[PDB]
């Protein structure tokens, strides 16, 4: 049909299109005014691919790489070792923390703008171990048609992940359709100044804010200033995300992306070091969190070249 | 005319519509992509009254009163003192910080449910002490026709202020048209938990930002993510805003409120306690900022009742 043309017959279709329906027609019981029409997804491993490892965990490898040849003391120390050595299942501990750690060590001092190029310049060079496609090609077909049915209902669509909010917003607005303002992330402090007579913002050696888990309600709650009404994750760290716009009185609508097809994306759950899912799945039905199994509810997974 | 009809003829309504014009109109070089044209406002001072006292300090005054029969050790202790004794000398040294710190202090562990409904409760039933209307009246009208028609043109206008974003988030859209997701403050930080089995987030005794001085560009960076391409503030707290805005490589518009009316409102700018007007003005010239004189500019200054 018209909506959702890349999703077949399921629980998911079914939910997303009667609960969409429900709470945007004038005189329904759930009607939920426009402005109150957020919704909030994860990206890694909800709106596009997360494995073989979380995409900025690729490009922080590479400039480890690139930066190594001034830093003899990172053949010992951690977690730069892992880095030079390749060593998957180390890398795999980091976490959001860890991870928007290692990018505060290796970008300190920079502006804001300096940084956002340099993602720029490594997204469109790298590619896909597996596709030979940009990692931005790698985003999923039908949650961009998900994206766009939410914006023609009049949702407002935000990221929520633990990933670097400015790893992600150089980007974000072509091949999602979501501008920087509605970007959440993990985030190092910044501080003003001017340089050669031009205001700029420095990026410190410093944490900010670690998106994930318990987090993400705080991040949604400081920046949003709302309860969102509809969310979507794939893994345990959603958990908090997914209960806070569900459970007790609130009444929203939660799924779970669960990567159930080897061939043409990968199968993974409660065993990967990438987008764990876990104990969200387990307690999916009691919550009332609809599951999409990517194998059978999707009929392509990636957009055309 | 049509456009900001309690706007005389002056530099700053010339400015406006000129600039206006120019960014949103196809074909113009200085066109800005509707996504891009953020423009961002000071609330106390800009928007609406901010004597005798900022808004949310006679807030923290009532709700430090309504507390004190608990607190023997206020008698002693600053600022609880000053507000006790009513010492408003000793108050104007609190700033944004020290109002943030009173508000955390006074309200730990409720809810931010529970602290929105105690903020208006009291924005409802407080009254201007010259004025006796309520606070969110003290509004500027000649600023009300300026949003809607910044809107009309497909900006999007969010509020950069050193209060507290919780304080002026229960009320912002109904007055200002201004969502929650487009209020920029100070905050404490949140926590998630469950109460009752109802997921919340509770407010803890702990600073999370304070958004004045050079806290203004961080906040809009962190925030919004863009550069905004119009500005406009009325104190010396803005002035990194405003030349985030307007200076270096950027060419966006910056425009202050200047106090100048005691008779409709307050006159007041280099001497005040509450929002001091001095190295802002003196450098307006040089940087290009527009002043808006409010006894010679606005045709009224607030909306009739
Ligand atoms: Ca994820
Ligand atoms: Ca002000």
């Amino acid at each position: 049909e018209e909506p959702l043309p890349s999703w077949n017959d399921s629980a998911a279709r079914r939910a997303i299109l009667e609960y969409v329906k429900s709470v945007t027609t004038e005189g329904s019981p759930r009607f939920v005014p426009v402005s109150e029409r957020i919704v909030t997804f994860d990206n890694d491993g909800t709106l596009w691919c997360e494995q073989p490892m979380y995409v900025q965990l690729a490009f922080a490898l590479d400039r480890v790489r690139l930066l190594a040849d001034k830093h003899p003391e990172w053949r010992t120390e951690e977690p730069f070792r892992a880095v030079i050595e390749k060593d998957l299942p180390a890398l795999a501990k980091l976490g959001a923390k860890g991870l928007t750690e290692l990018t505060m060590a290796t970008h300190a001092g920079m502006t804001d703008d300096e940084f956002e190029n340099i993602v720029t310049e490594w997204i469109r060079k790298a590619r896909h171990p597996k596709f030979h496609r940009p990692y931005t090609e790698c985003v999923y077909q039908p949650m961009l048609e998900l994206l766009a049915f939410l914006r023609q209902h009049e949702f407002k669509t935000f990221i929520v992940s633990g990933a670097g909010i400015e790893f992600m917003r150089p980007w974000a607005k072509e091949v999602y359709g979501i501008p920087p303002e509605q970007v959440i992330g993990s985030s190092v402090k910044l501080k003003y100044e001017l340089r050669d007579g031009k205001p700029v913002l420095v990026r410190l050696a410093e944490l900010n804010f670690i998106d994930d888990q318990a987090g993400k309600p705080v991040g949604i709650r400081q920046v949003i200033g709302r309860r969102p009404v509809m969310a979507v994750g794939n893994s345990d760290g959603d958990y908090e995300m997914l209960e806070y716009v569900t459970s007790g009185p609130a009444n929203g609508l939660g799924l779970i992306v669960h990567h159930t097809d080897a061939v043409r994306e990968f199968a993974y759950d409660r065993q990967s070091p990438f987008g764990r899912l876990d104990r969200a799945l387990t307690d999916a039905t009691s919550k009332g969190w609809i599951v999409i199994d990517m194998q059978r509810d999707w009929k392509v997974i990636f957009p055309e070249s």
